[PDB]
């Protein structure tokens, strides 16, 4: 793992990331999609083949060498608070899995189920809180992707507080 295990946030397009693995916001049945989905498959296409995989779970495909997790947040357009707040948790947990398995020393992941799965919440503290709960046990670097100037001072914040 990493010498000093960090978080660090980006505002960047995860495509272009400088770590050694990606996290795709993926949809369960492993088609392109738009936002970070859309530039996922747009740089490691070869990466969905066989993607599909249901809500609240994580699937690694390989681009050449490169590993693509593809991890399922739920839509809260389609779930209740109390059962999409678990999936969203139990996707980043399946995440927490794979990058240990994968044994990388570092990973780029954006924020799950705050774009076109939000349900048209704010959903920032939810989904980074959740990232948090399952990412602090592993020593891999992770750095979070944003494109919001507002969300990256948020999520900077977030990681300065805990020091
Ligand atoms: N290509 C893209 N990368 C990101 C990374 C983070 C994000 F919130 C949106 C996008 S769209
Ligand atoms: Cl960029
Ligand atoms: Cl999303």
């Amino acid at each position: 793992g990493a010498m000093a295990p960090s978080y660090r946030v980006k505002r960047m397009d995860i495509a272009k990331n400088d770590e050694e693995c990606v996290v795709n916001a993926a949809n369960p049945r492993g088609l392109p999609g738009d936002g970070v989905c859309k530039a996922v498959y747009k740089k490691w296409p070869e990466s969905f083949k066989n993607s599909a995989t249901p809500v609240g779970t994580a699937k690694t495909v390989m681009c050449g060498t490169y590993p693509v997790i593809h991890a399922v947040g739920p839509n809260f357009s389609n779930y209740t608070e109390s059962e999409g707040d678990r999936e969203l948790a139990a996707a980043y947990r399946e995440v927490a899995k794979e990058v240990t398995r994968l044994g990388v020393n570092s990973v780029a992941i954006p924020l799950l189920s705050t774009g076109v799965y939000s349900g048209g919440k704010d959903r920032l503290t939810q989904s980074l809180n959740h990232l948090f709960t399952a990412m602090d046990s592993t020593d891999a670097d992770v750095v979070i992707y944003c494109r919001d100037k507002e969300w990256e001072k948020k999520i900077s914040e977030a990681i300065q507080m805990r020091t």
